[PDB]
C-alpha cells in the first residue's frame, strides 16, 4: 500500500483527498498546506494536516494539487526528497520542457514523476494518441465545454471595476472556442468600459467574446465540464474512418482521480519523468496485471 | 525502416498491405500465402508473393492476418525465426492464456509479440482501461454494430440447406446484442426448419434472433462496423461521471492499421509477449517521442 | 389549372381539400361523398359536395382518399370516365399487381393513374430507390413511428370485449416494430381475456405486443407519425457508406400533399398506370422545368 | 451489358473503375487518359488504357471523370461520336445552361447525356425536389461537411508563399459554411501575409475563415465528406412538417457510383440532355422494373 | 362550463377557437373582431362573431389574442366588465409592470387576469423556475428556433424598397441567436442598400444577420418553432447536474392551447393578476384534482 | 430564516445536510438519527446530532429522509409537533391516499406537509402536468435510467445464496423498462438457481431481466440516474406537437435539493397536505416574488 500525501487543499486537492481514501492500494498519510488554522475543516477532522511534508511519516508519493506556475518548484522539492510526484500541469506549450527539466532531478533522487496527468492534458492526450495511430491521416478536433475557465476568469477579475467574474468556455465547433463572460461590477464601475476591456484583453481578443453583467457571480458557478474529441481520417488507404469521444464530468473530481491513477503508475516506473502517453495503461490500474487483462482486453 | 511481411492475404491481409505501404517507417518485403497461382491479383503485380516467409529477405516483423484458430501456430512459427509478430486474435476468454503461451517462445528467440491488436480486442481494450481508472466504480457497456459477425455467419452457412448466409450484429443496449440473420437457401431446403435450427443453435440461442430468406446474400454484404462504449461511474467519491466513445469504421481496414501500429511497438519492446494495454501508447507512434509529446499531450 | 375533385372526405380527404386549395396549379371543383347530409361541415360551406363525380363540371383529376380495399374499384370507375387518378394504396405486397390491373384500364380510356402515392408507399419508396443505387450492396432499414397504426387499431376493436382501441407502432430498431395497444373495455369485459386475444391475433402474434386498459382512447389520439430510414452500404467497392433519412410529420397531411403532387405528375404522363419511382421527380413540381432545375439541382 | 469507358483516371476516375467493375449490367472496355506511361499502375494491369476513346472497341457510354471546366468539351466530343455521357459537373449556377448546350448535340447524334450526376449536384438534388413537393412552403437548408473543398484548396495554393494547402468546409448551420484552411509554407514565406491573402481572397472573403500553418498538408488529407439537409415546412395548410437527410460518405466513391447509375439511365433515354431530376428513379436501377417495384415501393 | 370569448381572430385567435372548442370544460360563446364583413370565413359559419363583447351572452372569460401593444388596454377593458382575461403578452422586460398595473383593476372588479401565458413567456417560464430550484447555482440557456420572428419581420418590411420580408430566428448556442432575413424587393429598390439598412437596424445590429433576396416570401412561411433549454448546475453542493428541455411545435397552436389552460386557472383564482409561475400547475388541468394527482404525480 | 432539521442520515439525508447548508433562507439546526455513536462522522463534527427532534431548538421544518414505509409515521409525528414536513415518498399507487391521510393531521396542528417531493414523484410530476395541458390529447412516456433501483436491489439481496446485489433500471423505450441484475454469490450458492429465482420474482417477472455474477457489487455502484420524458400530442386541434425533457443527475443529490425547495414552499402554505403540483412554482424559490418574475418569466 502506497503512502501518499495531498499537497494543496484547493478544488482539486479536496477531491484528491477523496480519491486517495477510495483507492484500494493507497493510504492517505496527510495533507500539506501553506498554513494550518485552529479552525479545522469538518472533513479534515481525522486527518493529519501540516505545512512541511517532512512531518508526514513514510510518505512515498505526493499529489501536487497546486497552481500551474507552482508545479515546477514543488515537483523538484518533492523529488529531491525521493518522493514520487504527480501533477496535472496544464500548459500544452511547454510541458514537454517541464518533462526534460524534471527527468534528471527525478532520476538522481531515485524517484518518478508523472506530469500533466489530468484529463487535458492527461487522459485526453492518450485518446488523441490512439486516434492518431488508428487513422494516421486526417484531423482531430478537441472541443471543450461548456465549463468554466480558471485562467480567463482570473484575468477578468484583475480588471479595475470588476468585483468578481466568471468566464465560460463554449465550443463553437472544429476546435474553435468562444467565451461567455459574466461580471459583477464595483461601486461606480462603467460596464461599457469593462466590456471592451475584456474583449480587447489578449485572453479574449483571439476569440468571439460576449459579456454580461450579473448581480452574483458565485450564483452561476458549477465545476462541471466536458469535451468532445472527433477525427475523420484514413486507416491505411481507407478514408472516412469516424471516431468520437465525449465526456460530461465534474472537472476537479476527474482530475484528482486521474492524478491518483498516475501516482500509482509513477511508483512502478524506473526513476525519471514521464507524460501519460509514456506509460503502459495497465500501470494505471491497481493490483496484478493478469486479472485486468482478462477483465478488459 | 522495419522490414515487414503480410501473412495471409484475406480481408484484413488486403488492408494490411495498404497500411504497411502507407507507413512512413516500414518497408513491405512481401506477402506470404498458402498457395500462389499463376494469375496474379492486379494490386500484387509489383509485390513479392511466396509460400514461405524464408523467401522474404531480411524480414523483421510479420502481420499475422490468418484465422483466429491459426494464430497460435503461426505466431510460434514466426517467433522461433526471431521475427516479431502481431495478430488480432479475437477470443476474449482465451487471449490471456495465449499471452502466457507466447511469452517464453518470443523471449527465448529474441523477439516480441503483441497479440489481440485489432479494435476489439485491441484499441477498445485501451479505452476500457482508461474509463476504468478515470472512474473506478461503475459499469462499462460495449455495444457493437450494426455490422457483420465473423463466426456467426459461418455457423449458419454450415447448416444443411443453406447456400450462403450473413449474420448481422445488432446493438440492443446495455451491452446486449441481437442477431439479424439473412440466408440464401439451397434448392429444395425448407426455410421453417433452417429458421428453427438457427434460433436454437448455441451461437444464437442466447440472443434475440430473427431470420430472413433472401435471393442474394452477397448483395447485402458490407464490412462497415462500429461500437459505442459507455460508462457512468464514480471518480473518487464523485458520482455520475459520464463517458462515451463511438466509432463508425471499415472493420478490416481499422484492424490492419492497428496491427501495423502494434508491430511498430513490438519492435521496440524487450523480448516477450504483450497485449495492447501493456505498451506505452507513444510506442504505437512512428519516430521520435519528443515531437509526439508536443503535438498530442 | 387542373380541375380536381377530392373523393372521400375522411382523414386524408380533409387534408387533401386543403392541399388542393393551396396548390397554385389546381382548382378544387368539389368533393365526392357517399352521402351529403343537410348539416354542412363549416369548412365545406363554400364547396360543392355531391355523391357522383359526374356532378362536378369538367373534372380532370381525382384524389382517391378512400379505404385501401376500395381503391381498386374507385380507380377503375374514375379512369373509365377519362379522369386521371391518384391514390395512396398502402399494401406493399399487392401494389405491383394493382399497377398491372389499372394500366390497361387507364390506357384504353386515355388517362393516367399514379398509385401508392403517400409517404410509404410513396416518397419513402423514392428514397429507398436512391439509397439502393448510391450503395448497391448493403441493407436498408425502414423504422416507423411512434405513430398510430391503421388496421391494427380496427383489428383490436374487432374483439367482443373492446369498446374502442388504439394501436401504436413502436420502432424497435433494425426494421423491427413493437406494438403498444390501448383499450377501452365494454362494461363487464375481462381485461385478461382481451389482453390474450390481442397478443394472439395474427396482427400482433409475431411482434412484441403490450396492452394497457384506459379510461378514454380518444384522449390518446394523435395523427403525428414518422420514419427513420438507414443504410450502411458499398458504393462501387468502397464500404461503410452511411445514409440516414428521418421525418416527424402529420400523417394524413403529408399523404394528402404527396397525392396532390402525384396527380400533377399523372396529368403529365402518357396514358397508363405508374408507381412514384416511374416518374421523373421534376414532374411532381408545379410549372416550368427550367426554373426548378436552377433552384434545386 | 452496356460497354463503358472511364475518362480521366483521377480521384473519381479511380473509384469509377471499381463502380463499373462491380455493376452487374456493365462491362469496362477501358480507361482513357491524357498520357499512358510505361509504368502501369498495379490496379490497371489487366485493363486497356489509351489516349483516344476510339481505341476502345464498341464503347456505348462514357463516364467523364475530368475537371469541371473540361466537362463541356469532353461531353460534346463523346456525344458527337454517338457515345452516351455522364458527368458530375458541379457548378450550380451554370448547370442549366450546360443542359441547354448539350441537348441538341446529344439529340443530333442519337445519344443521351446526363449532367451533374454526383451527390451534389446529383442525388441531393432529387432529395431537395422531394422535400419541395412534400411541403411546398418553407425553407430547405443544405449543410456540407466537414470535408475538403475542391477549388478552395487550389485557390489557396495559388498564392506565392504557399507550398501546399488544404481547405476544409465546415457547416456553421442554416446553410452557412465556415472555412478551416491548413497551409504548408515555402521556405521564407511570411505566415501573416499568407493568412491575410487567404481571408481576403474572394473565395473566403464572405465566409468565416481561419488559417493554420502546418508541417505537412498531406498528413491531414481525407476524402470523407457529408451533408445534412433539413426542411421545416407546410404540407397543404399543415405547418411544422419536419424532414432531415444526412450522409457521411467517401466523396469520390459516392460520386463515381452515382455516375454509373446515371449512365445506366442515360442509355435508357430518348436522345437529349438531362439533369437527375428529369429521369424516373427506377431507371437508375439495373434490370427489369417489376422486381424493383416489388422490392422497394 | 366556463363561457369564453376569443378576442382577435388572427394567427393565435384562429387556433384559440379550436382550443376552446376542444376543451371539455369550456363553451365558446363567440369571437370578437374589429369588423365583421358580409363574407363569413368558412370555419366561422356556425359561430357568433361581433365587434363588442357585450353582445356575447354570459361571457365569463376572454382570450386576448391581440397584438402585444394592445394587450394592456384590452385587458383593462375586459376586467372592468368583470370578465376574467388571459393574454400571452411577450415582452420580458415589462410584463412584471403589466402585472402590477392589472392587479388592482382585476381585483376591484372581481376578476382574475393571467398574463404572458404563451410558451415563452409562459410554460417555458415554469420550466426555468423548476431548473432554478432543482439546481440553484449555475446557468440556464434558452435557445430559440429555427422559427419566424414576430417584430423582426415587421421591422424589415417597414424598410423602403421592401415589398415583403421574413426574419428567421436561428439558435447559435449559449443563448445567442442569429438572424436569417429573406426579402422581396419592391420594383426598383437596391438590394445592397436594403441589406445595409437591415444589418444596421437596432433590431439586428446586435446579432449576426444575413440577408437573402427572394422572389416570394410567402413561399417560405411556416409557423413551426421550437426551443432548447439547458442547465448545468449545482444541487445542494453537488455539481454537474444536467437538464435539457426541447420542443418542436406549431407556434400559434401551442400558444392558444396554453392560453386556454391559463383561462381555466384564472377562473379559479382570487381576484387579481397572475403570471404562470404564481399558479399551482394542477389549476391548469380540467376538473377534479384527485384524478389528476393519481394520474400524474 | 427557516430553522430546519434533517431526519435520517442516509443517502438522501447526507445530501440534504448540504442542500440546507447551501440554502440562503434556511438554517440547519441539526440532524435526527436513530442512534448517535461516539465516533462522529467527520462532516458532522460541528453539527448537532440527536435522537429526538425535541432537542433541536426552535425547529420549524423537517426533511424526512427516511425509508418510504417509514414516511407516514414520521410525518404524523412531526406534524403533531407543529413542524412543517417534506418527504419524497415514492409510491405512485397510493401517495394520493397519503395526501388525504396527512391533510387533517397537518391542518389540526397548524402545519403544512408537502409529500412526494423528489424528482419522481416530484418535479417530473410537474413536467408531466405541463405537457398534459400544453397538448391534452396524446401520450406521455417516462423512461428511467440507466440507474440503480433500491427496491429491486433489496429484493434480490434477500434471496438465499446472494451475498450482495445491484439492480440496474434500463430504459427499453416507450415507458417500458428492463432489468440488469448483478449478484455476488455466497459460499456454495448455485448461480442457475439464483438466476431463475430472480427472473421469477414478482419484482422482475413483469420485465425483461438479465443476470450476471460478479466478484464485487460495491465496485459497480454509482448513484447517477436520469430520465427522458416525451410526448407527441394535440394542442387544440393541431397534431404532432413534440416535447422532450431529459435529465442526467446524481439521484440523491437532486432529491434532497427538491425536498429543500418543497420545505421552503410548505412554510408558505395554509395548514394542510400538498403534492408538488398543488403549489405555485414561485413558492419553491427563495425570497420575494417580484425579482423572480423579472428574472424568469
Ligand atoms: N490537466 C487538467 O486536465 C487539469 C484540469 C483541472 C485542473 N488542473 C490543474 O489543477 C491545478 C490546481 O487547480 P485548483 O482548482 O485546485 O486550484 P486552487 O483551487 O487554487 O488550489 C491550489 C492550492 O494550492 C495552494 N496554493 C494556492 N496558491 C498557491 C501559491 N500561490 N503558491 C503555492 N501554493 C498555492 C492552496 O492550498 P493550501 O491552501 O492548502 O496551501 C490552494 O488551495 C490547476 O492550476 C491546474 O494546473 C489540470
Ligand atoms: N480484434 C479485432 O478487432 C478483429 C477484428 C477483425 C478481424 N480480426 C481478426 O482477423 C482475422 C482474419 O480476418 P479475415 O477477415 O482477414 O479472415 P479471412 O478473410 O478468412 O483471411 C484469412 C487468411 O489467412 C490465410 N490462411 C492461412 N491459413 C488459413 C486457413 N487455415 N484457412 C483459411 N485461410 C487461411 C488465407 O490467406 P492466403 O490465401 O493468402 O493464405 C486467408 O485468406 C480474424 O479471424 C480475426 O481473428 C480481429
Ligand atoms: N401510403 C401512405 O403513406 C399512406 C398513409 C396514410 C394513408 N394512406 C391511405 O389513405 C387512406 C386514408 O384513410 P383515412 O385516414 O382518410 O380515413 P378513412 O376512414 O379511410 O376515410 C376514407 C373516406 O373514404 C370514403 N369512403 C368511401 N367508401 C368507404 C367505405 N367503403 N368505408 C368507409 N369510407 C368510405 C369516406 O368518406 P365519405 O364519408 O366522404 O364518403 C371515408 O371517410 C388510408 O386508409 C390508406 O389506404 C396511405
Ligand atoms: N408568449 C408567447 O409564447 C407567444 C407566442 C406567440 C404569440 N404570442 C402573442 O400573441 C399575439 C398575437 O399573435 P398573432 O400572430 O395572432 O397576431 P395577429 O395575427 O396580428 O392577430 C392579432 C389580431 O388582433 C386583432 N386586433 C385588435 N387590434 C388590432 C390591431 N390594433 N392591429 C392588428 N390587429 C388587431 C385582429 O383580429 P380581428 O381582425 O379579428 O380584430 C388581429 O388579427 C402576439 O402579438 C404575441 O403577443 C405570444
Ligand atoms: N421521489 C424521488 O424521486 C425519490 C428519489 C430517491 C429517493 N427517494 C426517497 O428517499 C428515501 C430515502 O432514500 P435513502 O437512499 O436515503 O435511504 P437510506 O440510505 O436507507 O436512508 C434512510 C435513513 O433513515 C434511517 N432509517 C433507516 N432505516 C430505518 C427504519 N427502518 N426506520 C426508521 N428509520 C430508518 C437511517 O438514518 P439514521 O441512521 O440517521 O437513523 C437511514 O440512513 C427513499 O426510500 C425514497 O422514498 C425519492
Amino acid at each position: 500500500k502506497l503512502r501518499v500525501a495531498v499537497v494543496g487543499y484547493g478544488n482539486v486537492g479536496r477531491y484528491a483527498l477523496e480519491a486517495v481514501q477510495a483507492a484500494p492500494d493507497m493510504e492517505l498519510v496527510g495533507v500539506v498546506r501553506r498554513k494550518v488554522l485552529a479552525a479545522t475543516p469538518p472533513e479534515l477532522t481525522g486527518v493529519r494536516v501540516v505545512t512541511d511534508i517532512s512531518q508526514l511519516e513514510g510518505v512515498q508519493g505526493a499529489l501536487l494539487c497546486v497552481p500551474t506556475r507552482s508545479v515546477p518548484e514543488y515537483a523538484e522539492a518533492m523529488l529531491r526528497r525521493g518522493i514520487h510526484t504527480v501533477d496535472s500541469y496544464d500548459i500544452h506549450g511547454d510541458l514537454a520542457d517541464l518533462r526534460r527539466r524534471l527527468d534528471p532531478v527525478a532520476r538522481e533522487h531515485g524517484a518518478a514523476a508523472v506530469i500533466s496527468a489530468g484529463w487535458d492534458p492527461g487522459t485526453d492526450s492518450i485518446i488523441r494518441a490512439l486516434l492518431e495511430f488508428m487513422a494516421p491521416k486526417g484531423i482531430t478536433y478537441t472541443n471543450f465545454g461548456p465549463g468554466m475557465s480558471m485562467g480567463h476568469s482570473v484575468a477578468v477579475k484583475a480588471i479595475p471595476g470588476v468585483r468578481d467574474a466568471l468566464s465560460m468556455t463554449i465550443p463553437a465547433g472544429m476546435g474553435v472556442h468562444k467565451r461567455a463572460v459574466y461580471v459583477e461590477l464595483e461601486p461606480g464601475a462603467d460596464f461599457a468600459e469593462v466590456e471592451r476591456a475584456i474583449k480587447t484583453d489578449p485572453y479574449f481578443v483571439r476569440d468571439e467574446t460576449r459579456v454580461t453583467q450579473v448581480e452574483s457571480v458565485s450564483a452561476l458557478m458549477d465545476v462541471g465540464h466536458g469535451v468532445v474529441m472527433e477525427r475523420k481520417g484514413v486507416s491505411g488507404a481507407t478514408h472516412n474512418q469516424l471516431f468520437r469521444f465525449e465526456m460530461r464530468i465534474n472537472n476537479p473530481a476527474l482530475t484528482a482521480q486521474v492524478m491518483v491513477a498516475a501516482l500509482r503508475a509513477a511508483a512502478r516506473q524506473k526513476p525519471g519523468c514521464y507524460t501519460m502517453i509514456e506509460i503502459p495503461v495497465i500501470d494505471y490500474l491497481p493490483g496484478d496485471r493478469e486479472a485486468w487483462i482478462r477483465k478488459l482486453v
